[PDB]
């Protein structure tokens, strides 16, 4: 449970005005190393990276969330915001699928919709997550098409939720993303990361335990892996003895 913890600790991505996001970058470090990222809204990144650095903690990345939290499918509304994010000196952007687009038999939009955000992301060398919202699409079958077309469109994270909804992360959304991965093929170049449904160390260690299961121990590093949830950070600390 301790290395448990201290691993989900270096793979989350910490979200929470300037002082609170500089207040997020001073608690990114911890007694027990550095987060993988810190979470802001774009508008934010600037002060977050002069914190990050003032601090000595340069390595700590810069993500932030775009066509959100309502993954509507105007793409040039989306790209746009990628876009600006990736020139607010995003490190990585995470952006919403056009999820109800899809639920209403729309597969084409949320192609074109993640690979736009792709070709802007690569040529600036940001990483793009995709938010499918496994709490909106429920149904196994929708949770694998969101997750494999955002894959085939160049994703190089899928993510469960935003967050901003009644039903965020479980862990058979979890396991049925991360299955899509293994089944694509593409566990070398495509991570996972879980939001919400993640509130101690003990989910963590459960959440963890599904990569190790389908993937083997090793593949679950920052590249591969990330957790975002509402008083996990305190949750780890405290298993750890802070
Ligand atoms: C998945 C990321 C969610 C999120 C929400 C709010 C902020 Cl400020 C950042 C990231």
């Amino acid at each position: 449970l301790k290395a448990s913890s201290l691993r989900a600790l270096k793979l989350m991505d910490l979200s929470t005005t300037d002082e609170k996001v500089i207040a997020l970058c001073h608690q990114a470090k911890t007694p027990v190393g550095n987060t993988a990222a810190i979470s802001v809204y774009p508008r934010s990144i600037p002060i977050a990276r002069k914190t990050l650095k003032e601090q000595g903690t340069p390595e700590i990345r810069i993500a932030t969330v775009t066509n959100f939290p309502h993954g509507n499918d105007d793409i040039e509304i989306a790209l746009a915001e990628t876009r600006a994010a990736i020139a607010y000196g995003a490190d990585e952007v995470d952006v919403v699928f056009p999820y109800r687009a899809l639920m209403a038999g729309n597969e084409q939009v949320g192609f074109d919709l993640v690979k736009a955000c792709k070709e802007a992301c690569a040529a600036a060398n940001v990483l793009l997550k995709v938010i499918i919202e496994t709490g909106e699409l429920k149904d196994e079958a929708l949770i694998r098409k969101a997750s494999e077309i955002s894959i085939k469109a160049g994703a190089d994270f899928i993510k469960t939720s935003t967050g901003r909804v009644a039903v965020n992360a479980t862990p058979e959304s979890a396991r049925i993303m991360m299955e899509v991965i293994r089944d694509m093929g593409v566990e070398k170049s495509v991570g996972f990361k879980v939001t919400g449904g993640v509130s101690t160390a003990e989910d963590a260690q459960k959440y963890l335990a599904i990569a190790d299961e389908l993937f083997g121990a090793d593949w679950a590093d920052a590249r591969h892996y990330r957790f975002s949830a509402s008083g996990l950070l305190a949750s780890l600390l405290k298993a750890l003895g802070h």
